[PDB]
């Protein structure tokens, strides 16, 4: 089931200069920053809240490594904003599933590495009424 | 202070096909529905989960009323998709103040209404990196 929301993706030209505005401006922190070469993104993950399913809520702020990745395609044609939004599961393997089942692309065959090890896959934007859509499970169990 | 992701705004062009997506596929159901004639949307929100500062997160999902308004004319240029994001607060009214005080271009002097009496306000997008920004405190004070 999917029980929360994990996160907002949000594609920025310069990582360095959008975490600072969201800094400056709100007062929100740094909690995470990584590189997935595989995804094309070097990441920040802002910490906003808890949720009730014992997991959290993000900023994702993503800025591509290559033109020729997902975030810098969309880049190149949309300009910064939002890219997709993420529910979070304690099962995405047996939620893809049951979405495949639907009719619904999912992307991946199997999950894919996400932030802090996680494990994630995406469904296409076109069955999701024009969403890019991310199912997530946090890589450390949580207690609801 | 922001205290949490209170909310996704998505547009979309068929209010009842678009709840029925988020049904069918995730199990999402309806918490509220209303139509705003000032804002110019036929609104449904889903709720996802409750926050660690005793509110909650949802889906606004929104069918523009008329094409000359802010999400008629959104979806004319961009299709369905996330239109905005919104963040939780105890005090709108002074959080908006203090953004307004770094330059942010803030949309209201004053909050107007959002869903469920909500008090809301709006940050400029091309000041928030492309992100078009709501400021929102729940009409019933929240228990953290
Ligand atoms: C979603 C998609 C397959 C798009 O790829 P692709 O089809 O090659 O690019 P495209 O430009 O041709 O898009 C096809 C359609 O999808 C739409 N689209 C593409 N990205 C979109 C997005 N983020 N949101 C909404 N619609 C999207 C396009 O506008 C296009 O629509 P039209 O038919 O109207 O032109 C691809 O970006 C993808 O696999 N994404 C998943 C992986 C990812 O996004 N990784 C980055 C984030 C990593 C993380 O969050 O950890
Ligand atoms: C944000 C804005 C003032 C845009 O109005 P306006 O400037 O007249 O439309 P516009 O098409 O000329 O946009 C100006 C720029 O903002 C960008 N823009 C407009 N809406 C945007 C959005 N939702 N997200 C990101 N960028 C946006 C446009 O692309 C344009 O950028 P360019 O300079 O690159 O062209 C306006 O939509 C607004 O006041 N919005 C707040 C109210 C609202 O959205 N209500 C609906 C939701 C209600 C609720 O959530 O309860
Ligand atoms: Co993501
Ligand atoms: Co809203």
């Amino acid at each position: 089931s999917l029980t929360r929301i994990d996160h907002i993706g949000i594609a920025c030209h310069d990582l360095d200069a959008t975490v600072e505005f969201y800094r400056a401006t709100y007062g929100f922190e740094v909690f995470h920053t990584e590189v997935n070469e595989e995804q094309g993104v070097r990441e920040a993950m802002l910490k906003i809240n808890d949720t009730s399913d014992g997991g959290a809520s993000y900023l994702q702020l993503l800025e591509p490594t290559r033109e020729d990745s997902a975030v810098g395609k969309w880049l190149a044609k949309n300009g910064e904003g939002v890219h997709h939004i993420a529910f979070g599961t304690a099962d995405v393997d047996a939620d893809a599933a049951d979405i495949r089942d639907k009719g619904v692309r999912v992307l991946y065959d199997e999950p894919r590495r996400g932030s802090m090890g996680s494990r994630i896959t995406f469904l296409h934007p076109k069955d999701c009424h024009g969403v890019l859509t991310e199912l997530v499970t946090s890589a450390a169990v949580e207690s609801p």
